[PDB]
């Protein structure tokens, strides 16, 4: 049974909610991204109307094959009409493709919904500016003052200058970087520019970054994984044993391994800054967990929601436990009496 925190009031609409089966009363599902813990549950078989962007509507085309006469692409920033009630979509600055939903509701509420987002000032200047929002539903990911993470500027800065050092100072050193679902594109993009290759790439891989809309994408990627020294391998395969395996493949045309985890916080955080980050090593293989992350930090969060004043926040994220959802509710209200709201 569908959670209450996927439904919106005073519509027959729901988010994000495609494992439960037939949701009574829902007449249109809307998916804020494509990521697994998001659609669980869409195929070929689905035959509702399913609302999101134009990449996320690619990807559900040629990933999960779903019919093209279901999938409903809406661009951002403009006003539609969707069975009657006013929505616009908005630019989440999470991973390509990802929105969030402003819902006009019939009676005069005004609902926004962020998926998953990672806040930004520049949302202050969106068609957010122009309404007052009664109830937000909010990413809570990292909802607590010790979740600190640099900019991705400043990550992808130490990831060009590391690489661009270890590939000079070794010509014959390749480079790795893990994946396991879209988002965070600009850690292996920005690394195979400074060092003039494409990212090489398996079948299935590039098969999904063709869907992104990516400005001269046939440019930087590549299936020819011999012609590419920035290779991209699945999360798993990013440690010692893994990356000693695709070493050996290689033919001995590389004799080093530099590799990069881009992971959300770990508690390494608390202590470090992105300067000072120092790699695991073993023989000829380095890797680096750099904090890359494509959700709100806890003061980012905090000024979002300053800014918005909401009058009721429902939390999307560390719902399931008493401790994190009167953690959660703790903060909502020092926010609200320190800005006055
Ligand atoms: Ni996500």
């Amino acid at each position: 049974t569908c959670p209450f925190y996927k439904k919106i009031p005073g519509t027959g609409f729901t988010v994000d909610a495609f494992q439960y089966g037939v949701v009574e009363g829902c007449t249109a599902y809307f998916l804020t991204h494509f990521h697994s813990d998001h659609y669980a549950g869409l195929s070929k078989h689905f035959t509702f109307p399913v609302y999101c962007s134009e990449i996320t509507g690619n990807l559900l085309k040629n990933k999960l094959h779903v019919q093209e006469q279901y999938i409903h692409p809406l661009p951002l920033d403009t006003e539609c009409i969707v069975n009657g009630v006013k929505v616009v979509l908005l630019d989440a600055n999470h991973c390509p493709g990802a929105v969030m939903i402003l819902f006009y509701l019939p009676n005069g509420t005004v609902i926004l919904h962020t998926g998953d987002f990672r806040a930004d000032p520049s949302m202050e200047r969106s068609l957010l500016a122009d309404q007052k929002v009664h109830m937000l539903y909010l990413d809570t990911t990292y909802c607590s003052p010790e979740y600190t993470f640099p900019s991705q500027q400043e990550v992808i800065r130490f990831a060009i200058n590391t690489a661009f050092e270890a590939v000079t100072l070794n010509p014959h050193a390749l480079v790795v970087c893990g994946t396991y679902s879209i988002g965070k594109e600009k850690v292996f993009l920005a690394i195979a520019d400074v060092l003039g290759s494409k990212v090489g790439m398996s079948q299935e891989k590039y098969k999904t970054l063709q869907c992104l809309n990516i400005p001269e994408i046939n440019s930087l990627i590549t299936t020819d994984m011999c012609s590419s020294l920035v290779h991209l391998l699945p999360m798993m395969q990013i440690n010692f044993k893994g990356l000693q395996s695709h070493l050996k493949k290689c033919g001995g045309k590389y004799n080093q391994i530099l590799a990069f985890r881009p992971t959300g916080w770990t508690h390494s955080n608390k202590f470090t800054r992105i300067a000072d980050v120092i790699p695991q090593t073993k023989g000829n293989i380095s890797i680096y967990g750099i904090p890359y992350s494509e959700h709100s930090s806890y003061l980012e969060m905090k000024r979002f929601v300053q800014w918005l004043k909401p009058q009721k926040i429902i939390p999307t994220v560390n719902v399931g436990t008493w401790k994190s959802r009167s953690t959660m509710e703790k903060y909502f209200r020092e926010w609200k009496l320190e800005a006055g709201y």
